[PDB]
């Protein structure tokens, strides 16, 4: 997160921090949020050999009782995912057990409402990622405010659709979701309308989130047949 402020402790219980392991490289890092206490959901392009979830951290150096080291048993990547128009980025992750639900840890109730479209302008997004171009992703949960934009402000994201995906971030500012944030969820009013996705690597926002609402019946599939 960059331009943020540290969260609360543990003030974003749904909030998922996850470890991918590849077998040629180190494990790389994203977020993403605890939806049923055995479903996790974040970005398809997170996908990798095994994954192992962390819930009920802030600090993630410093291990803590809230902490839940969760094993993946199966990783759902949409069908459509696609890797050169990023399209369809989104990924659900099937626990082996289901978490303990703790003042720490609890699911982000979804689905929520109900609206085709992401009512108000300024939303809030959180996660461990970096905190600017050469910078490291933050040991510390971090949030920012967003605005959520037109889709013309995306319109330098060849592949951007606004059926699809969401344009958030003003231009005019620094504060925007980055690299290690990926999978976040983007939350206006309190309920999850997008998943972080991706941007420009010079981390000049606005930067392109998944567009929750499109997905909620394959969502709902998945959870059903598992
Ligand atoms: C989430 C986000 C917000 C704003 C800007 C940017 S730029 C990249 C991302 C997220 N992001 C990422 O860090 N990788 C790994 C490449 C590492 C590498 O090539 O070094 C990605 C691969 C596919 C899609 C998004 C990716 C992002
Ligand atoms: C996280 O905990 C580590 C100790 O393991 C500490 O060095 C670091 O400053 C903490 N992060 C922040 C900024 O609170
Ligand atoms: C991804 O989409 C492009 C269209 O831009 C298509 O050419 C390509 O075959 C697709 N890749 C996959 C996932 O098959
Ligand atoms: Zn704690």
């Amino acid at each position: 997160i960059i331009g943020g402020t540290e969260c609360k402790p543990h003030s974003r219980p749904y909030m998922a921090y996850l470890e991918i392991v590849t077998s040629n490289g180190p494990s790389k890092f994203c977020g993403g949020f605890l939806i049923r206490r055995n479903f996790v959901l974040t970005a398809a392009h997170c996908a990798g050999r095994s994954i192992t979830v962390t819930l009920g951290a802030h600090n993630i150096t410093e291990e803590e009782d809230t902490w839940q080291k969760l094993e993946v048993i199966k990783q759902f990547r949409h069908p459509k995912y696609n890797t050169s128009t990023l399209h369809h980025d989104i990924m659900l992750l099937k626990l082996k057990e289901k978490a303990s639900l703790t003042l720490a840890v609890g699911t982000l109730p979804f689905p929520s409402q109900k609206n085709f479209v992401p009512p108000g302008r300024m939303c809030r997004v959180a996660g461990w990622g970096r905190t600017g171009v050469l910078k490291p992703g933050s040991d510390t949960l971090q949030e920012v405010k967003l605005r959520l934009m037109d889709p013309q402000a995306c319109s330098h994201f060849r592949d951007f659709d606004h059926n699809l995906q969401l344009c958030v971030g003003n231009p005019r500012k620094t504060k925007s979701a980055f690299k290690g944030d990926s999978g976040g969820p983007l939350l206006c009013a309190g309920a999850a309308q997008g998943i972080v996705s991706y941007g420009r690597s010079d981390a000049k926002p606005p930067a392109v989130f998944t567009r929750i609402s499109h997905y909620q019946p394959w969502i709902n599939q998945i959870l059903q047949a598992n």
